[PDB]
């Protein structure tokens, strides 16, 4: 899996 | 913004 | 599956 | 604006 | 399955 | 708007 | 099955 | 927006 | 096999 | 955004 | 094998 | 974003 | 295998 | 911002 | 961000 | 697995 | 085998 | 910022 | 940052 | 064999 936010 | 796969 | 919101 | 598929 | 708002 | 399909 | 509004 | 099978 | 877009 | 599968 | 992006 | 596996 | 980003 | 996989 | 396996 | 903020 | 960045 | 990986 | 292994 | 960076 893999996330990220910004 | 957000973001996520799996 | 995959998502994003932005 | 938000996505998803799965 | 796909969805999306905006 | 709004879309989805399954 | 497919659906949108708009 | 569009979907199809086969 | 299947697909869509929105 | 899209999808498929086969 | 399946795909997808958004 | 996207994602894919086969 | 797989894969993804965002 | 943040990231993660795994 | 991105990953990835096989 | 990994993750970063910033 | 796998690989990530961010 | 921070980071980690293992 | 990144990592992998194999 | 491993290796990462940050």
């Amino acid at each position: 899996f893999g996330t990220g936010f910004g």
